């Protein structure tokens, strides 16, 4: 299934712990609306920053 594609990354740093979790997207603007998705489902509300160097999206809280 089509593989023109860049890995992205969520990364959730909470007290000492950190949950990251890596997907396939076709852009950002992509990996951005799934990781919003999945945060607001599990309890995650929080600063968020991007580094398109390493395709990597951080949320603290």
């Amino acid at each position: 299934h089509h593989h023109a594609m860049d890995t992205y990354k969520l990364v959730i740093v909470l007290n000492g712990t950190t949950f990251t979790y890596t997907t396939e997207a076709v852009d950002a603007a992509t990996a951005e609306k799934v990781f919003k998705q999945y945060a607001n489902d599990n309890g995650v509300d929080g600063e968020w920053t991007y580094a398109d160097a390493t395709k990597t999206f951080t949320v603290t809280e």
